[PDB]
């Protein structure tokens, strides 16, 4: 349904490193990271000026603390014109993805012909609450709220962390913990050796972290989480979320993780005025919701109606990113589809390389750009589920 | 430009009364207040079922402790589907109106053919932060921060307060204290005749609270009835000790509130013979340096009126969000738009300023002002700190 | 024992209005009501100089943010020279008491003349703790913990509030619902009845409240709260549905100060001062913690065997309320009629500032021994841990 | 003097190590580290019983978040009987020496035959302050108050931290920074030289930390190896930049640790046929101007010394307390006491300063010089914020 409307381009992408929680990047706000990401992705782009960009998306879930509008932070932050139009956006592990197709949107719409979408997260510099201080708590202990937990990791409706609703996926579709750790072992081998390859070199911007009184400078380059893989390790640890007979554990599980991702979109009228060379070009679409605690298969729904958007069959799809948020969710959406796991997150997932919620919408995206030019198709698919029941599915096409 | 495009219906709209700072809504979160206007939103359309709203937009800008995706939980408190697709946005004080905006341009691009756009927020409920309690603080007196005046009120660049970047306007656009005060009083005036009028009795979707106590509806905004001229004039500056000429009473205050309107597509007001309340007919968005922003209304208003093709002076009532007092005389007096067509119910420094959802709650207004003053075509505008705008033109039905 | 010990004589005491939690006195610091007590016990002494004053123990139990030592600040706020000793004592609820003892030992051991003592408490501004700040906490909800909880209401080993504890006093010695309503309701009418005579005007030094205008507090907030009926059908507090012990027939949270002035023998006849009483023994006692409802009937005894005074020789008791079952057990088991205990109302109906109670009901003591002209009197009271302390006086 | 009062005997002692802030024991709590000291200090005395301990004075000077009486709660973790009368003791940094009068007189008066008294602190799990969390504080950023800083180290007059009015005594007395910082050296080099010949061994209780982890044992005193007299002459001021002269290296340290003593009375010492260690021969509190409190102990040492009959050429070791190095040479230059009978082993700027405990942990050392430098009568001394001290005099037997 959408070859009817203008084409929207990507012509660069670019990634952070993603660091580990409290780890490697956990110095930097979120709009730190994302202004290197953005930056980083418009060098790239010969012939197209930071200033020519007109509006940005950017996602971002826990931002407490970040201070007025964290997308506008992250464009000034980036080198952008004060010109700018900066919206933040929340759709919690699918906001990166769903700011990109709010971007494709306005060049579509006509009221912008150069965009930049993506998101960040710093979960290492997530606050803590203190609720009641404006009226006050005359007697009793109070709780001191986990912003990560309350913002990002619980469903509002039944109170119940991601990690537990993994849980009813692993028994709905049923996945034991040993196929749920097999996986895992699987997405961090990936993810070893393609950084090992070189792999990444390409979609990620190092970070220069300059040292404080003396101290030298660190320069950060790889991911953080792929090298933790330790597979005796992994298969003996306790569950996470379920005492005993749980199925997901911290290993099999996405992290808590920094980092940031971003793309350029310009307009048909746009590539041909300033002659730019197009890396993809966006093909379609779709989000989709169900039950709140299913959400772990939205994706399920989302990525069939990305591809009816596009115009394109599951089949002729060369790489999937399907978001890692648990290796249950992996499994279970793979199984829903039939969709091989030769095919699917080809450069390991998020299990391996982190989640910083509100930018692995973007940084999958990137990622995929990468292992369809290193494996030589065509045709992707990226899709992330959401915390609340809903998913965000995109089709791009190399070129 | 937008005229290229199909066409975006508003069907209905509705708002909460706004609340006041730890008052009249105060016991109500930010998705209770937002899933009440969209509810009543909804049951304003006759042939319109909450099962056929298929995507949900909703602004919300201080929304820590409020849960995942406020916007989700607003759509799931009003009683839509769980199948519908729901994005919270923050553009800051233009929140609820660039929410509008993205709903807008998701039936154009027919991803929807039924969507509902607006805002929440509750002032009241913003919490505090502890900023270091995972790395831990080894030794000193630690610090609580304000989400309100952090995540909301606070540019992030020069650190300053939105009132102390309102200094700045009325020092580059030479507005006095007299002035910026006898403006104050003739928007309360305009939001207090209008209540009394009735006028607000039909946007206004009023609230129960049950009650140790007896059972309490709240029906209006809780601030218009506070004006008092003789102490607004005598009142010390709010932002800068003695020589300032920003005050409370000549603020915008900070409130509690939700707003939302329902859009459709052209083939879906044609299926169901929908009766419209309005049309959308452009918008735009602009930005300038940001301790600037009080002015980049003045920007974001041509926009929206080149996009929708209509003349400035065409224009029957305009809604100018009063940030300040000064934000509107400037804003009027950069644009040359007088005053007798501005705010005309009155504005957000007598009826209050819920920050994710003035954007939508003044176009719930302008609704009301077109059809009270018989015009035909409105542009809202709003400011919003970091230096952005954001304006929309409505062509009433 | 004491007869062959220096004699130690009370020449003043005085008190705040004792507040009601987050009430007429939550503005003021500990300090500052404890200031408030020193000066105006000091006050009615002709013929002594604040200067005179050595040495000071003063009752304290929440003292998280009051400052260097609280009772310090309490001696240089009530005007006393730099020059004097001060110490801040904490035995929970017995504080106000032990720091009375103390300060009677340090004139029997001849190194002060003349000591001021007591205690002070303001529960209202008693504040809340973050615990793992320093090292930090990486992941997980935490605790803001009540300070009035912590240090001052939960006993450390079984990690529960002294409500429950109370309970326990309710099971182990057979007092219902209904006898623990029936003892407030009585303890409260004397309360009133002792306020409408004027009876607590002589030990209450009032507060001014600067303001925009003044705020003088003149009474003790809570004995007017008594609802007969509404405490007969309240539901209980510390366990729902079968619990006997209730708000109304509790202590509750409150802020005030109580000050005593003591001198010896020697100083006594050096100035000429007309002692008001004499400290003629006292006692501390301690047992199993989840009992400590019931240890003063361990410390009135051993303060009566070291007073050298039979228990039927006194002539008014003050036992404290920390809940109604305390007094009611105490009284069941030392055999101590009601008639000579607590006749101008307790501390359910009074209020328990819980570092001052021990030097309130002393004072309070000594207005009863003076309108019902008795002349023995002896103060027990209980304390979170485990212990009680209790003194005998003789009115002179 | 004393020689009228009962006879007072200590019959044995001990202490924990000295950790640092945030070191070595920063996993024990208050009352851990005391019925530490506590239990080892009964274990030293044949024929005593821990059941024969009759009452508890234990000093703690910031006590939030310990707990319901933190002197009740070290009796019953040490093993005592729960008919131990037990009782807090806060006179700041006085507080474990005027615990230890406190019990003396109990035996004195006849009230009790054993007590054991000494004082406690945990400096690592002092907490921070929620100060009006009950009343509540409408809009703007609040505070997280450090209760070491409000409760343990700032002057309650003049809001002034110790180290601050430390610059006070330096002025008044004409110290300077090479002079504190010589002093502090020697100091470092005494602690070290006591530790690296056992003497130590005997008053120190090592502590048994469990680990799958394995377990760890603190037997040394954390703050003596950390000397390094080139940074140490090189650090920056710590409480005045630029031209002040008190340094963290010639400070004392935030540490925790707890020391204690057992005291009998000559009824008892004679019932149970005990062998003393040393006699309480008198005591002596003083106080003077709050910010002048780093010399009140020229006050309350003479008047111990003429408490217990003793002249002060008579003493063959002091221990003067090095809240601050300035704070040692301002009281020998008013007493004209010669440094070689001052802190032979070392004083709190090397050892640590567990503010709750200091008062008793120098008495425990004291008894260990007296032993090793073959002396009889010594003298403790140790100021308090506020502008109090405290100063003991025992004889070794
Ligand atoms: C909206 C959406 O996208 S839905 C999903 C959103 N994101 C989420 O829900 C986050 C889910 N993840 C989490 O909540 C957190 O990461 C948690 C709770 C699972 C982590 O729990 P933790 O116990 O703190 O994890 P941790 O990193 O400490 O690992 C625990 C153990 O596993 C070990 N381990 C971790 N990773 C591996 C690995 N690949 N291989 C072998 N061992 C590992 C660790 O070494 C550690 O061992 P040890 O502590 O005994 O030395
Ligand atoms: C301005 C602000 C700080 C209010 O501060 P405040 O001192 O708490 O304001 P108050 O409501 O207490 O009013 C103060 C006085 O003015 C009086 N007052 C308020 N409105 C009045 C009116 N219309 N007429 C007469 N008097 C009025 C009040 O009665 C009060 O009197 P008092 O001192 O005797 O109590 C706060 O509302 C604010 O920050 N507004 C800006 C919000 C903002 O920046 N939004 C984003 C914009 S981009
Ligand atoms: C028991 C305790 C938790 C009370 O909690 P609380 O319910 O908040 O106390 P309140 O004053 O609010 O009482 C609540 C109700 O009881 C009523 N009430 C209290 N005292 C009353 C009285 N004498 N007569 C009639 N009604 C009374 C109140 O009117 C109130 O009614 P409401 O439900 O309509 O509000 C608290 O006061 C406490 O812990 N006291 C013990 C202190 C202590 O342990 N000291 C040391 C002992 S060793
Ligand atoms: C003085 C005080 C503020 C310490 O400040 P601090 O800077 O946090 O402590 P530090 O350990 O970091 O010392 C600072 C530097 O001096 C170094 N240092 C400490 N002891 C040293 C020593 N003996 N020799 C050489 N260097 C030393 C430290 O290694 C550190 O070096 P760095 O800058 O390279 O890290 C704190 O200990 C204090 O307030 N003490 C007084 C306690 C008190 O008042 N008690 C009551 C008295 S009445
Ligand atoms: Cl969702
Ligand atoms: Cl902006
Ligand atoms: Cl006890
Ligand atoms: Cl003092
Ligand atoms: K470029
Ligand atoms: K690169
Ligand atoms: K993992
Ligand atoms: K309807
Ligand atoms: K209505
Ligand atoms: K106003
Ligand atoms: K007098
Ligand atoms: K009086
Ligand atoms: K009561
Ligand atoms: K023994
Ligand atoms: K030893
Ligand atoms: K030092």
């Amino acid at each position: 349904g959408m070859s009817s409307l203008p084409a929207v381009y990507i012509v660069s992408s670019a990634r952070t490193p993603v660091g580990s929680f409290l780890g490697s990047l956990s110095s930097l706000t979120a709009p730190q990271l994302g202004a290197h990401a953005i930056k980083a992705a418009l060098a790239k782009v010969d012939g197209l000026k930071p200033s020519d960009v007109q509006e940005v998306f950017f996602g971002n879930v826990i931002s407490a603390n970040v201070g007025q509008n964290p997308a506008r932070q992250c464009a000034l932050g980036a080198g952008l014109e004060e010109s700018t139009i900066c919206t933040t956006v929340n759709k919690v592990c699918a906001s990166g993805l769903k700011a990109i197709i709010l971007g494709a949107q306005t060049i579509m719409t006509g009221n912008a012909d150069v965009v930049v979408a993506g998101g960040t997260e710093s979960m290492s510099n997530a606050p803590h609450y203190l609720p009641n201080l404006r009226t006050g708590a005359k007697y009793g202990h109070q709780s001191l709220v986990d912003g990560i937990m309350k913002d990002g990791l619980t469903d509002a409706g039944k109170q119940e962390l991601m990690g537990l609703q993994a849980e009813e996926c692993a028994q709905d579709h049923g996945f034991s913990r040993e196929q749920q750790d097999e996986y895992a072992i699987r997405t961090y081998e990936k993810a070893q050796a393609a950084q090992k390859a070189g792999l990444f070199d390409e979609e990620i911007a190092p970070i220069q972290l300059p040292g404080f009184r003396g101290k030298p400078d660190v320069t950060v380059t790889q991911d953080e989480e792929p090298k933790n893989l330790n597979p005796e390790k992994l298969r003996a640890i306790k569950p996470a979320f379920i005492p005993g007979s749980g199925t997901v554990t911290a290993p099999n599980s996405s992290p808590l993780n920094d980092g940031a991702a971003a793309v350029v979109l310009v307009s048909e009228a746009k590539l041909k005025e300033l002659n730019l060379k197009p890396v993809a070009k966006i093909l379609g679409w779709g989000d989709a919701a169900q039950q709140p605690s299913k959400f772990t298969t939205a994706p399920a729904l989302a990525i069939p109606k990305a591809l009816k958007h596009a115009g394109v069959g599951q089949d002729a799809i060369d790489a999937f990113e399907i978001n890692e948020a648990f290796s249950v969710v992996a499994l279970a959406n793979m199984k829903l589809l039939g969709i091989p796991e030769e095919k699917v997150n080809l450069h390991g997932g998020a299990v391996a390389i982190g989640h910083p919620i509100g930018a692995s919408g973007a940084r999958i995206l990137t990622t995929l750009l990468g292992v369809l030019k290193a494996k030589k198709g065509k045709l992707g698919c990226a899709g992330i589920c959401n915390g609340g029941g809903g998913a965000s599915a995109l089709v791009v096409e190399l070129l």
